[PDB]
């Protein structure tokens, strides 16, 4: 690339937590993503509770596509190791390609509300690296936005959010028959995660946040700690837009077995009280994790993992 | 000491973060202390405004005496530093004496708030250790009462405090005239800090909390992320019930220019509007960390700032 500019990319970086690449992927690259993944959207049939569930449960996601793992390691490495260079420089870590969402959002719509990756990484270690690459499939405009807002970690360190989730979290497995609706419950309980809502984020940050505009092949990296959210999108330019979201770990990167139990306890009560039936793509990253951890996990790395171990060389830099 | 006791004692600090050590000081040490800390305590005038600003401007703090530093390392020495043995096996950390506080309630008064020590050891670094030891210079019984109410970090790891708190404190500093009488801002301002009221907290740990009695010579050991508050002392037994605190860090805690300049901001921008003269024990802590930081660090570790440099055997085990 150019040199100048992966410099201030590795700055800003340092500085925000985050920083838009342009021009980071071709356009051959995004139609071939635009296609693998409307296909692969085609066959499956998915709900909104698992979304919901990783954000705890709180009901005030707005979104239309909201797709874990459709596509396999091998597909994504495919046109993102040859960035692992510019990433790993940029952050100054050793990035593992893990695992991937699509989301989509239609005209006036909230899409996803304010939160951090507490919910993508739950089963990391929340002090372990972790890091996103949104790319937009559709192009988001000053007049028509539907894109994201994002916020400095100088300004919110959202390291701490993990802590209050996971306290909201406890909370919300201490559900009863007694207590009435769990996502009533859920909802209205006087945890700490609860307290903090959008007027509260938005007295916190002001106007510090960012929101940029994105022509295809542009895409948004952002570390687990960024403080985010969909914009609305406005009538007149798409019938949807969709970002295709990839996530990425360090080599060191360790499974944090108790999170990974809070969840599926809550995520079990929840589904067995509301008689759902949560489906999962086969060599989704969540469940291939929860089954070495239900076996005993020898290591703790991530990367140690049997099936991770065996693909490593597809999910790293060259 | 007992040996099968020592091991409860490490055990039970590794679960919950703190530890009642029974019969740690002999009566004769806490009747020097009594003395000492009277005699200290009747010299100096002191106001109510340091320890508001220590726990964020909050003005819920109910307490008689909150004196920083009255005394001393070389006294605290004189009856600590044959303990830090103890205390150093118990947290696997290797402890440096550093500021000490006394408080005091008197019968119906709330005393301090539920807290972390955030305010305590502002001057350092977050992740870098710290420890309290807690001296009842008046008798704790479970009938009056008076004593001390504790939240095991498994509970509620406070942590995630200290980042809500630095966000309310640079709130704060955003005054402005134009915003009206500064306390008043300080307190309505619609921080997440804020929004952490009693009954939050009392939602979040329940009755997770303890609360233990304590005879002269007793003390309560807690590290800085452990959640506590004063209990009300019922009349009929003491007119005023006193604490001796004795504040530690480790031999590798590093200062935290950061949220000191914060403090200072926030101290100074009290002090002038409200047109107060803050005054500080000479040889106060925060006084002499506050100087070599404004001279410039050479070093970011405490044990590398001159005058604790010069006094570092008396403050660490023989």
């Amino acid at each position: 690339m150019n040199r100048e500019q992966v410099e201030q990319l590795k700055q800003e970086y340092e500085e925000k937590g985050y920083c838009q690449i342009k021009k980071i992927f071709d356009f051959s690259a995004i139609k071939t993503i635009q296609k693998t993944l409307d296909q692969a959207k085609q066959e499956s049939q998915i709900s909104k509770e698992k979304v919901t569930l990783k954000l705890g449960g709180i009901d005030d996601i707005d979104t239309n596509d909201h797709a874990y793992d459709l596509v396999k390691y091998d597909f994504v490495s495919s046109f993102i190791q040859e960035k692992l260079a510019l990433l790993n420089y940029i952050t100054g870590k050793n990035l593992m390609i893990m695992h991937n969402a699509l989301f989509s959002v239609e005209p006036n719509h909230k899409g996803l509300p304010w939160h951090v990756g507490v919910g993508s990484f739950s089963f990391t270690k929340t002090e372990d690296f972790g890091a996103s690459i949104w790319i937009p499939l559709d192009k988001i405009t000053k007049e028509h936005r539907g894109g994201m807002q994002y916020v400095s970690t100088k300004i919110f360190p959202g390291q701490f959010y993990y802590s209050v989730f996971d306290l909201h979290l406890k909370n919300n497995i201490k559900w009863d028959e007694s207590q009435g609706d769990l996502n009533e419950y859920v909802a209205n309980a006087n945890t700490i995660y609860n307290k903090i809502t959008e007027d509260v984020i938005d007295y916190t940050i002001k106007d510090g946040y960012e929101e940029d505009e994105y022509n295809l092949g542009d895409a948004f990296f952002f570390n687990k700690y960024v403080l985010h959210q969909s914009v609305p999108l406005k009538p007149g330019l798409h019938k949807l837009r969709r970002a295709f979201v990839i996530r990425l770990v360090d080599y060191d990167t360790r499974v944090d077995e108790e999170r990974l139990g809070l969840f599926s306890k809550y995520s079990q009560l929840h589904s067995r009280y509301y008689k759902t039936l949560p489906r999962y793509n086969k060599d989704s990253v969540l469940v291939m994790v929860s089954r070495a951890v239900q076996k005993g996990l020898k290591s703790p790395y991530l990367r140690d993992i049997p099936h991770v171990q065996q693909t490593l060389a597809a999910r790293m830099a060259a």
